[PDB]
């Protein structure tokens, strides 16, 4: 048995976005809205239901971590569930966390090359925690092969790479390279069980679709439903294959991805403040139920129990 | 009139704090104790209920803006109650919350020369962020003298200083210099309404007495009741003296430094989340008001209407 928690469900800014007053962030905050609110992308991984990987640390995590009580074994006057961190990029949005993380230190964190140059740089994390207790301990992600960590020996990780895009903040944004941005394939080696995990996704190629395949569970980039949704809503001018993302709609969307899938669960996460699909109302939410797809929220539970082979 | 919200009211790593046990955390956690969760300090200013500074950018920050409605005011699709952000001090608690605003640059940010170096090279904020639309515009705070944000033209701000103690990231923590930290006076100057803000207080000499006799609010540092009570809880092995804070109660305490201002208004802020005033039904919590004291909640509203003289 995998167990996957989803503390965080949202794009970066949330839902509702701190600064954003579309028709989303309007309609919640005025209560004319059938929505529940949602803290940055951010899930937690266990083979056991006691010791979480956590993948990403989000600006959201001191609230993320209280909603989740496995995540406060009260085991010592000192505790927590953390073990482990897997970053799977160097952006704000899902290292900033690790900062909230500190009075914890060591924590033993997973990432490449490329991310981890980032933040002993741009972003100099591992630079300013050593100062707390030993800091983060680097375990570099290599970009081939896999993975496991210690406390949750029956999961094994591997890596897939995604398009590179260093955040702005990096030394090297005007000049990508490969381990800046993966995905995850986790595996229950116990069972065969197999999590393809993909928030933040702007192309699919054969192989891709190959290893999708031979996933159980695939929990993949939600944020937008339109390409111009920035715009359509009148709050950013940047579009979806801009910030990397392939839209739910549309010819080559996401929704038409997924319905070479039929026997795989499919659940989208990462939803952007604007993204309709977050009206309980809307015809769009309908449209993402009636082909099987579920829309992520926090605090939602995946028990991975077998593989469908 | 001067408004002064209360955005968050505990000391770092907030209430209950994420890896903490301690009676007060686990007694809230288990519904066995009259308590109220609090985020991480930080207050909001204000001359006219519209227009916002920010004292301090917390990590909860997202979750401190949503719970007040006057930080959206609503009146464009992107728009936000926050015109200026000051901070006192460069430690992670007090300044991560910035990265979490980056959708809202430009920013004026107003800081020490101190703080600025500190945020452009051991926690490059400032240098992060300029990658966001302009990023963060630095209005230095000198070490005399007052300054007036534009916002708020009705608030005069006088810093003080502090005793410095950089934070342990910084390319000074064993090189302190003034500026490193500073407490506020804020006038109304309308009315002549004064608030003392000094959140982080571990000693306190006669030129701060004597100012704080003009002030007609005091917002003081609420950390701990007792020197030794990280040790006491068994939680932590720094004291009271270690950590710049005075305690409450005992010799030279902040109990004792208050008795000396019956006529001023009194409140406690920072609060840890050992601190058994945060339990309600605490004797502690009794004689902090049977001494005129207020204890800070997040949510708190003070409103500043005139001077005693
Ligand atoms: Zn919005
Ligand atoms: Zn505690």
């Amino acid at each position: 048995m995998m167990y996957i928690q989803v503390l965080g469900s949202a794009a970066g800014g949330g839902f509702p976005q701190w600064n954003c007053n579309c028709v989303n962030c309007k309609g919640y905050r005025d209560g004319t809205l059938k929505a529940t609110a949602r803290t940055q992308s951010s899930i937690a991984l266990s083979d056991d239901g006691v010791h979480w990987i956590l993948c990403n640390a989000s600006p959201d995590i001191r609230a993320q971590l209280q909603a989740f009580a496995p995540m406060q074994p009260a085991r010592a006057l000192r505790d927590t569930g953390i073990n482990a961190i897997v970053l799977l990029d160097s952006q704000i949005d899902h290292t900033t966390g690790l900062l909230s993380l500190r009075e914890g230190c060591p924590h033993q964190v997973w990432c490449t090359d490329m991310v981890h140059q980032d933040l002993t740089t741009g972003f100099p994390l591992f630079n300013m925690l050593s100062h707390w207790n030993g800091g983060l301990q680097w375990n570099r992600i290599e970009l081939e092969g896999s993975f496991v960590i210690d406390a949750c020996p029956n999961l094994k990780f591997t890596p897939f790479p995604l398009r590179s895009a260093a955040p702005p903040y990096s030394p090297h944004r005007f000049d990508p390279h490969p381990g800046d941005n993966l995905g995850l394939m986790v595996e229950d080696t116990r069972t065969g069980g197999k999590l393809f995990y993909a928030p933040g996704l702007g192309q699919v190629d054969e192989k891709l679709l190959a290893m999708m395949h031979g996933a159980d569970c695939l929990l993949v980039d939600g944020t937008l439903w339109e390409d111009d949704e920035m715009q359509r809503r009148g709050v950013g001018t940047r579009t979806g294959r801009e910030m990397g993302h392939l839209a739910q709609n549309g010819p080559g969307g996401t929704l038409e991805v997924l319905d070479g899938f039929p026997r795989q669960r499919k659940v989208l996460i990462h939803i952007n403040n604007t993204n309709p699909i977050l009206d309980e109302n809307s015809p769009e939410r309908a449209e993402v139920l009636r082909r099987g797809v579920e829309v992520a929220f926090d605090g939602m539970s995946i028990e991975l129990l077998e593989h469908h082979h």
